[PDB]
This record gives C-alpha cells, sequence and structure tokens, in this order.
C-alpha cells in the first residue's frame, strides 16, 4: 500500500498489519497506532502529530524528512531503523530502547527521554534543548555539536559518549566547576 | 637562630621557639609535637619525616623549604606564609587551611583526607597524587595545577577556578571521551 496526502484525525488504526506501507506526505495527528504493524515501512515528509505508538513495531522502516511532533512511544520496537532528518520535539520516548540509531542532526527539542536507553546512537549536531534526561543512558553515544542543555551533563548517564571541547567545559560547569 | 645547622631524630616537644629564624637548617625525624613556633621564620630549611601533632604554627613565614614525609595533626596552620614549599608525602589530613596561598607549592601525594582548602589559592601547584578523600576545595583557585583524574572524581570543588584544559580534564574524569 501506499498512502499520498492523506489527512486524519483520530483515527484508529490500532492492531492494524500496516507493514511496508508507503506514506507521502500523510499527516496523522491524534491517531492510535498501537499494537500495529509499521514494520518495513517508508515515510516521506509525513507527519505523526500527538500520535499514540504503544507496543507498535517499527523495525527496519524509514521516515525522511518526516515530524512526530509529541507523538508518544510506550515499549515499541523502534531499531533498527532509518531516521532521515526526523523531527522528535515534544515526543515522549521514555523507556524505549534506541540503542545505536542515527539521530544526526535530529530535532529532540523537549523530547523526553527518560530512562530511554540511547547507547551507541549517533546524536552529531542533533538539538537536545529542553529534553528531559532523567535515567536515560548515553553512554557510547556520539553528541559532538549536539545542543545540550547544562542539566542533560548532570542526569544522563555518559561513559564513553563522545564529546567536543565545548561540551567538555559546559559538563565541568553544569558540576559546579567555575571556569576562570 | 639556626643557620646552617642539621639535627636528627631530636625531640623538641612542648619547647617554646616561637620567633625562631632558621636558615639552611634541616631536621630529619624530629618531633616538635606541641612545639610553639608562633612567628617562626625559615629559608631553605627542610623537616623530614617529623612529627607536628598539635604544634603551633601561626603566622610563621616558611619561604623555600621542605615538609617532605612530615605528618601534621590538628595543627595550628593559619595564618601562614608558605611561599615555595614542598609538602610532597606530607600527611596534612583533618587540617585547616582555608584561604591559605599555597601558589606554585608542591604537595604531590601529599595526604589531604578531609582536609579543609577553601578558598585557597593553588595557582600552579602540583597536586599529582594526593590523596583528596573529603578534601574541600569549594571557591579554590586551582588554574595551572598539575592534578590527577582521581582529584576531579574525589575532592569537593563548586565553585572552584579551574582552566578549560582541566575543565576538559575533569570531564574526561568522569569518563568523557574527548574526539
Amino acid at each position: 500500500q501506499q498512502w499520498v496526502d492523506c489527512e486524519f484525525t483520530g483515527r484508529d488504526f490500532r492492531d492494524e498489519d500496516l507493514s511496508r506501507l508507503h506514506t507521502e506526505r500523510a499527516m496523522f495527528s491524534e491517531c492510535d497506532f498501537s499494537g500495529v504493524n509499521l514494520a518495513e515501512s517508508q515515510h516521506r515528509g509525513s507527519a505523526f502529530r500527538n500520535c499514540t505508538f504503544e507496543r507498535t513495531t517499527l523495525w527496519h522502516s524509514t521516515f525522511a524528512q518526516c515530524s512526530m511532533l509529541g507523538s508518544v512511544f510506550v515499549a515499541c520496537r523502534l531499531r533498527p531503523l532509518t531516521l532521515d532528518d526526523v523531527d522528535f520535539t515534544l515526543a515522549v520516548l521514555g523507556g524505549n530502547d534506541l540503542r545505536g540509531l542515527n539521530l544526526t542532526g535530529c530535532r529532540l527539542r523537549e523530547t523526553s527521554l527518560v530512562d530511554t536507553d540511547l547507547r551507541k546512537c549517533v546524536l552529531r549536531g542533533a538539538d537536545l534543548s529542553g529534553a528531559r534526561t532523567t535515567g536515560a543512558r548515553l553512554d557510547d553515544a556520539d553528541l559532538r555539536g549536539a545542543t545540550v542543555d547544562p542539566v542533560l551533563w548532570r542526569t544522563a548517564s555518559l561513559v564513553g559518549a563522545r564529546v567536543d571541547v565545548d561540551q567538555a567545559v559546559a559538563f565541568a560547569a553544569a558540576h559546579g566547576l567555575c571556569l576562570a
């Protein structure tokens, strides 16, 4: 299947098998994709705004120039998959396993990453301004050039996380050191 | 006044030696516990493996001097002038050194467990190997000092002033990888 320029608000897609679905500029707003099989699906320029994804399988899928603004993901199969310029602004990703995903240059402004496993992820140039990172795991992740708040440095687990020089400094300041 | 003098295993206990001025005097394994060295002066002298328990040292001046391996216990050390002094392997745990100027001093493998160094000036000092568990370095000036990764993980450092290289080092001491 292939859906182009569709706009749905409040739709119930629960338990559906949407594997290999292709969407192009689809707008899904406040839709429920819980229990859905979205494996090997392809989306381009579509939006999943304030949607519900509980126990949804997104394995091997591809999202290019998509927005997931404000959507909530609970215990979903989110890896591996291809994200190519996707906006997660205000999404709730808490508790999921996102290990090793390439989130290069993605927007994760005010995203909730509480208890989220982002180990070995590539977050180069990503934007984490305002994200909630209590319990988040960033060990071995690459944060080079990412925009991050002083609080991430105090919250996220960061052993082996790769950082640039301004970031190492912000980390020291975030722990109370006075750069004199 | 002890000039170019050398003592060993001597007990100076409870003696009043205030305003003493030593020069090139060297003490080895001597005991100054309870001694009064108030407003004393010393230049080029060494105090090797000596015992300083409850010694009074306030207002003395120590210039170009060594305290190698000496043990300090609950000493009156403030105020004090310590100009290029070597505390290598000395034991300072539990002492109060708040605000002292320790610029350029050596504290290599010095034991500072629970030692109060707040607002101390430690610019250029060498702290390599110091034992810093419980050491308080809050608001102390550490710029240009040589410090090991473990100090970054054990001393309290709120407000401590550091340069870029030390900040980077603090981050690596916690597991961040600079790439």
